[PDB]
């Protein structure tokens, strides 16, 4: 049944999830802070993670600000990095809302879709398939676009479904 | 299309919706605090509700602590409130999270799932069906259970449509 999940990543940390997250599935994380203005990245200033059962990084979601862009990847545990997929402007991205942020990742089945606050920022397509399993939150203590802690809410057990027959 | 809209609900008011909640999506609201020795309402600590286009209280969540109770009920809006659902033990409910809170109701169609935190407190069977236009948070400055700004966050268009041709 559809049920709800609250987890409170600190930065540099990750968490099993007690319901994996699936086709269908939310996963939100709320931040309490919004630092667009960061110390330098190494080249990460934060990154977002949702993980398969075997690590794989079924989706990486990285914020560089010296860069200015988001990159969204893949890859398996011992793999090399996918196809990248870039979101140019990391402020413009948060924009209107200041002060704290939240970052949404629908799994679609076939795509992730990554809304930042109300914005979409990206369908993207996947590129290795499965149920997310872990999440992780990885960032310094004095150059992290979110807050020390980030809180991961998610919403599972959602697939809503209705079937049309034509012949 | 599925997507995510975000709304700071001062206690008192109401906002209208950009995107309607229909079966199968969701709303959450969020308190940056749990005031669960607030005093006694008048009646209500505090209420969250859910309004169809016309103004009808589809859901109504009310918490009373010197009742220590939350109330779920429904009403037309020149009409009187339904058949009254209660339960017990606040706090309870609660249980687990300090110093914030938050509340999710699901729609099912049939049915409002109500989640405090991690908790289902109600699988509340519908007096009345339609679609959520807007939300509203009522509560005084110094008895509320809940923070003076509520941020509402829904998830809608989640419901899908899948199509076979044999």
């Amino acid at each position: 049944m559809q049920g709800v999940n609250i987890y409170n990543i600190s930065a540099g940390t990750s968490v099993d999830l007690a319901a994996p997250v699936t086709t269908g599935d939310i996963v939100t994380f709320f931040s309490s802070a919004a630092n667009l203005n960061a110390g330098a990245g190494n080249p990460n200033n934060t990154t977002l993670n949702l993980f398969a059962e075997n690590g794989a990084y079924l989706l990486h979601i990285a914020f560089r600000l010296q860069e200015n862009v988001i990159i969204f990847n893949s890859r398996q545990p011992d793999g090399p990095w996918l196809v990248e997929q870039r979101v140019s402007d990391v402020a413009n991205q948060f924009a209107g809302i200041d002060g704290k942020a939240m970052v949404t990742v629908f799994d679609h089945g076939d795509k992730y879709q990554v809304v930042i606050n109300e914005k979409t920022v990206i369908q993207y397509t996947k590129q290795i398939s499965g149920l997310t399993s872990s999440l992780s939150y990885n960032a310094t203590e004095e150059t992290s676009i979110f807050s020390t802690v980030v809180e991961a809410v998610t919403y599972t057990g959602l697939a809503l479904e209705h079937h049309h027959h034509h012949h």
